């Protein structure tokens, strides 16, 4: 009744919303990576 996690939507609220927010923190330094990248470049 409540086991069949049917809070799954809760987890995957949960687990869906902090991957979204994992992912862009991750997208972010990347994309700064590569402007430090073309900057700190000697070349």
């Amino acid at each position: 009744g409540e086991s069949v996690a049917g809070p799954n939507i809760a987890a995957i609220v949960g687990g869906t919303v902090a991957g979204i927010v994992l992912i862009g923190i991750l997208l972010l330094v990347i994309w700064k990576a590569l402007i430090h990248l073309s900057d700190l470049r000697e070349y």
